[PDB]
C-alpha cells in the first residue's frame, strides 16, 4: 500500500497557472512513489493532475459521484476510477483512501472538501496532515479574513495552526511525508 | 410534516450579540409554527437557537455525532435527538430533514457546514434555498474574497446570486417561507 496523498483542486478554471500548479503537484506526487487520490475529472485542475501523476508512471485513484460523470468528464484514464453513489460518500472515500491532504486553489466545492477535512482533523477525527498550496495568492484574503476569527473567539489558534499553508510544492509534499 | 429550518451556527463563543441573535431566530421560527433542525447541542449559539425555539413550544431536532456528545452538550431535551456515526452522516440527516437553511455567524465548523448545502444546490442536488444571516458584518470579508473568484471564472455570477445574504431575522425567515 503506497503511501496516498489526496489534492482537492479547482474543476473549472483552465488558467496556465493553475494548470501549471496542478501538473507539478501530480508529477512529484508520482516521482516520490506516491498514489495520487482526486476528485476523478479530466477538467481544469483536476485533469492535469491526474494527467501529470500518468505521465511520471505514477498511480492515480479517482472518486467521483455518479451525479458528476458526464459533468466533471469522469477520468477513464485514472488507474482506479472509484464512481459514488453520492459526493458524501465521493468525500468519505478519499478521506479513507488518503494519508494526507493538499487542497489547490479552487471554487465552492473545493472548499467545501477543505473545511470538512479542516474541522475533522481539528476534531481529532483523523490526525492527517492539511495543505493548502497556494503560490500565487489565490486565498490571501480567505486568510486573512480567518485569522481576525480569532480574536473574535470564532476560530481558535490551534485551528488556525493545524493548517498547513505553503506557496510552493517542495515544502507541501514535505509536509505530506510519512513521518 | 412541519416546514423545517435548518440553522447552522457557532459552536464556541458567547459574544451578546451573538447569543441573542441565535435566540431571536429560535423564538421566531418557533413562533411561525415551524419545526428548527439544527446541530444539536448546547453551546453557543446552537445551544441558543434550540433553547429559545423549544422555549415557545417549537418542535425542535437536534442531529449529533456520538464523537460530539460530551463535548458540544448534546441537547438531550430536543423533541428528536438523532446521534450519528460520523460528521457527514450528521450533515445528511440535517439536510435530508429541512427545506431551507440558515448560516449565522460561526467557525470553521458552520463554513463546512454552508459551503456543503452552497454546493449541493449549485450542482441541482437540492432546490432549498440557503440563507446567510449577518447584522454585524461578521462575513464581510468572506464575501468580499468570494466576489473576487467571480470575474476569474473559480465562482460564477450564477453560484453567487444563489446565496441569499441578509441583515436581518425577519428577511431570512421570509426567504425560507414556502412558496
Amino acid at each position: 500500500r503506497q503511501w496516498a496523498v489526496c489534492v482537492y483542486c479547482a474543476s473549472g478554471p483552465t488558467h496556465p497557472e493553475l494548470l501549471e500548479l496542478a501538473a507539478e503537484v501530480g508529477s512529484s506526487i508520482a516521482a516520490r512513489g506516491w498514489t495520487l487520490v482526486s476528485g476523478g475529472g479530466n477538467v481544469s485542475a483536476m485533469g492535469a493532475v491526474a494527467q501529470a501523476a500518468r505521465a511520471k508512471g505514477g498511480h492515480t485513484v479517482g472518486v467521483i459521484p455518479k451525479a458528476l460523470v458526464h459533468r466533471e468528464l469522469a477520468d477513464v484514464d485514472a488507474a482506479e476510477l472509484i464512481v459514488t453513489d453520492t459526493m458524501r460518500e465521493r468525500k468519505r472515500e478519499m478521506e479513507h483512501r488518503s494519508d494526507a491532504f493538499i487542497a489547490l486553489p479552487g471554487g465552492i466545492g473545493t472548499l467545501e472538501e477543505f473545511f470538512e477535512a479542516w474541522t475533522a482533523g481539528y476534531l481529532g477525527m483523523h490526525d492527517k496532515p492539511l495543505i493548502l498550496l497556494d503560490p500565487f495568492g489565490h486565498y490571501d484574503g480567505l486568510l486573512t479574513w480567518l485569522r481576525g476569527l480569532v480574536p473574535t473567539g470564532y476560530v481558535s489558534q490551534r485551528a488556525m495552526d493545524s493548517l498547513v499553508v505553503v506557496d510552493n510544492v517542495e515544502a507541501a509534499l514535505e509536509a505530506c511525508a510519512p513521518e
